[PDB]
């Protein structure tokens, strides 16, 4: 009873990943095929109806069902449209899309996170009795210039055809309130090139020269310094939340930056307190030089077990 | 005598929080059912006429309500527009949005704010002698891994219906002044993780090394440690108000690095005061000493009452 | 012979004001209300016209005249449209807009500044002698919680019905070429709380600290500090400039940044001076100190200079 | 033979202009009337179409030419149209408009750039043959209070109508391949008030000061002093280009703050050469002092022949 | 039987060059010329159709193919359309368009960077036996006074039509697919003085004064300098990358700064052994002295080596 539509999608495209809105920009050909009645074309080679002409097949009692991107964010931009009307009943809607698309995006391990485009098609008006997806086609181009893309892609894309029961809405049998959905994936994981070597690599040497401060001679030089190593860390800091991806969630290296304030705060705590431990106001430098490889050991250690 | 419109929003996403216009986007689909004249329809199954279609049947006649989004800004996307039209007299309407809509929305506090994500839904021309909602009913996606998230909503939409007096009219004919309104609300709370961390934070630290200027001990190692703590937080104050959300008023951030400036400004005053103090001009390592313990609790108590 | 239009303009909100553009958004609704030639209406209630129909009662010949926005940049966003057609010959047209208006700004007392939104309303095609504004009515909603919006709206909206004659024209016959222009104006204030506190605040206290360089004791303390407080003015001159709104002229904050210039600058040639002063090379510590308290007040008095 | 049609351009403002693009918005209206057989009009008075009925019109077989802006970047944004059909047979195309238009602009003399603001017109379809360019008017508004403008616009507008040859053609009388062109012109001066205020002017400052590194006594001093400086250039040079246009050369401010780093690198230069010149290591406080009006001449110089 | 299709493409504009996404805009006109069936033309010289018109001419059965750009980004901005219907059957389609359109675009080599801007057109529906591209002619303007450009054009446009075998497609019909497609080409490089001077020289001199450390007598001067010169690399890295393009990958530029973060972690990592080399923890100024040439070669030799 219900007309078998066979959908296939070919992706040109994927980018502009927004991470705050949790969003990514998709352009490919959306094609669906399906047959109806039986009808006599021109010469009887298939006939083709392109863009404005197919609101006039529309209005003349063609069906075209409406199928619609359920994760797509506002209307997409739909570019040429086209119509190929087949003489054996058959008819196959073929038309080009850009559309915005969401999903969730679970962004905690940058740079090194992994994520995964989706797709999800379903008719907008026609229950599964009605109109069903046979199968669907996902075609993608084998890109492996793979390091300019930010991106790389694990695989081919995954598909899977399903039924949405919508409990809500003006029914008749249990049957009349289930939908066919297309859900296509394709995963994907980020290039941490960039960042390891322009944002990672140098807060390790400022964090490490943070240490350094330790094996100065004097006690104003120990304490006026860190001040200059914190003012370093703001500046990093703000060098960093600048150009990386705004999110609401702090990252891998958001945390370096918190234990950089941490390392200074807790020289500043300790330059401070080896001037004033010991007895006949000696200058503690028996705690100091113990300090020289207790930060650089211990930053080297207990951060290296964050392995949550 | 008024016609009975029962509603439906289904809301899909809400995010886009504008802090300087007050605004914010919803994805999302509106349904509204009526009852009108009975009609025979192709074959007995109910009637459906999506998008461009619709245009056609009203200009022959049928009846389909103008709702407006009262507090939207500037006419919002439609996407999918679908008219099932039964047999039995009744008619729904589906179809597909995405707007910006307006509300109050106070950010005195913040990370902590709260707020709430309102909807106004109101006929464009039909009075409530006219026509009138019958009920409003309203469904949300159940987000399980709200962790990722920036705003966790706190509970189901509560809704509203009622009926609004326009004074300045053009008739009046004492019952044709007043509308039906839906209103939805849904409250919701920022996640204050990412500022509590990587901004409230580290300006507690450097507010606090802050204070570990008096334990220099030369006057001139004293005074001149506060210009680059002076620079610190000018530093910290651009890259606050660089990254996060711009208001008209101070947020509970801007009043902490206000407190950072008096704080140093505060010490200027006073390491430049203990050199002149006594007489001789003598380093009043008295008056100092004093000051170790007197900020890191007087700034920690005056600044502790902040109830505003 | 003219006909008699009464104009109501409702205002929802104002927003979005850009300074370097001199523009604004303005979201609200227009009525236009004449009379013409009685008509035949379904039953004998006035007759609705919504949207899209509109079109096709323009075309079986029904006058709606094009009345413009003459402030307006770009075609401003129009929501829903309605005509409410009445028996005895009346027509109501009522629509909902959204656009960017034009007017003239002075953002020279920033953050202090007054300005004033002007709404011009006239009609595109038809002069006086063919389409005149009888009345206008302007309501705008009593903003109660104002403390939390950028500006605070200082009295109802002043109208004004005026006549503009366009001398350049072609048919003319100096009859021809005059035009009614309804007018409204609504006076405004910023919101001067973050500014003060945030920008106006912070200033002082560097410009104030700047100061206490000459409590020194050494010369090369005091000129080492100064170089530390010039890039600090440059720090905060960045600060300002990348949150505060760009414009092509200084606003009072943007002075007392190059005072706290030449405050500094000027003390690099006191502290460079002194230092090579009277006979033999003194270091004129009797020249400063005499200078602790010429600053504070040379600075309160050559800036004071009110007449800006 | 050929339709003679008459230009009028009213121009309303120029704004939002584009530096790297090299564009600038216009808003304002075009004219354009031309005389073609007599016409039956209801009444012997002219006859008003607005808007949507132009496209009724023109579907009957009016002809309304195509007058194309040449140098407009995308279609520009049409608000109301207006043809005014007279019976003696003349036409009155009246619509406004809002485009971004291009032009070539050399930016290298910022902030003391001159630059003129171009309109082309251009039939789109018909030869000089069959439409041609009678006239061209061009009216614009008495700009009083320019201080507060960014750009004032110097002298009326300067218009010039010519013909194009077009090469590469199909058809065949080598006679149509020229086309009649409006040109207008406007010439404009940017504001230099705010950017000599609070750019130039503390630069100089800036740069000054650098120079008062050699006054210091020590050697440690003046070199530790100069790596301040360094970064106060830098941070100046970060300051200059966020806020300033971008572009893909050299302006003259860019110039001072490349002088200032070499001023800076220069001095570097000198405080170390003097340290080893002279056997004995002894201090040359003959090259130094001899410095201390030598780069505050020297400087003065070498940028004062900048006259490219 | 296949129809033979000419096509011209007018280059006006190339500019807005995305570096993320690795798109360009182009504006410009497309000519499209065919021959069909002869036609009786009004007055039998050729018809002109312009804008609104050529939808009615397809509606009568006239065949006009949809050229689609296939590399181009979202619906492109078509300005003002032209059919010219010859009454010996040819017929021509004139159109202006601005799009965005995409590439692959390798910025590795920046600012020394060298791309290619492309075009690629191919008809939506029919394909190489139904329509076929003739030829290709590409117009751009000579070479003019591009230095104010950003982008220099080093050469002409490079032609090539061809045919691409869509595997999956349709049905499966054999011989039944391959579509002709013309392709454009523009080779271009980057302008890189701004970037050569303002950036790379710049940051040589800084790199260069940061070896002036070695030359301060004492160790607290070099490791405390040090902590200024680190500084000063991280306002350096600010300033470029605000600035500066975002790429998801190192550039020329960007490795410099790499560099920088290590020439001084070294130095601090020499300067520190120095004073605990030699027995008595002597200050080894024999390793030092060396380091005053062994940096501005060793960093100018081994790490310089930009071969591998």
């Amino acid at each position: 009873r219900p007309v078998d539509v066979s959908v296939s999608i070919f992706i040109n495209k994927i980018y502009g990943v927004n991470t705050l809105e949790q969003t990514y920009k998709v352009d490919g050909y959306i094609v669906a095929q399906w047959t109806g009645k039986p009808r006599k074309t021109p010469g009887d080679k298939p006939l083709i109806v392109e863009n404005t002409q197919i609101e006039r097949w529309i209005n003349n009692g063609l069906w075209v069902p409406a199928l619609e991107f359920i994760n797509v964010v506002g209307s997409p931009d739909t570019g040429n449209k086209r119509l190929m009307l087949f003489p054996d009943g058959r008819v196959i809607y073929n038309a080009r899309f850009l559309g915005s698309f969401s999903n969730d995006m679970d962004f905690r391990l940058f740079p090194f996170d992994r994520q995964q485009f989706v797709l999800e098609l379903e008719p907008f008006s026609y229950n599964n009795q009605q109109l069903r997806f046979s199968d669907i086609q996902v075609y993608t181009e084998n890109i492996d210039n793979e390091e300019i893309d930010e991106w790389w892609i694990r695989g081919k894309a995954s598909t899977h055809i399903s039924d949405i029961r919508y409990d809500h809405l003006s029914s008749v049998q249990p049957n009349q309130n289930e939908f066919s959905r297309i859900t296509v994936r394709i995963d994907a994981v980020r290039n941490p090139s960039y960042y390891l070597w322009s944002f990672i690599l140098p807060l390790g040497l400022i964090i490490a020269a943070s240490w350094s401060v330790f094996w100065l001679e004097s006690f104003s030089e120990r304490l006026q310094t860190s001040f200059t190593l914190m003012l370093t860390v703001v500046a990093y800091a703000f060098y960093t939340s600048n150009i990386l991806p705004r999110l609401p969630y702090t990252t891998v290296i958001d945390q370096m930056i918190i234990a950089g304030y941490g390392s200074i705060f807790a020289a500043i705590l300790l330059i401070i307190f080896a001037h004033h431990r010991q007895a006949n106001g000696v200058e503690d430098d028996l705690l100091i030089q113990r300090c020289r490889l207790a930060f650089p050991l211990g930053f080297l250690a207990i951060g290296c077990v964050l392995v949550i």
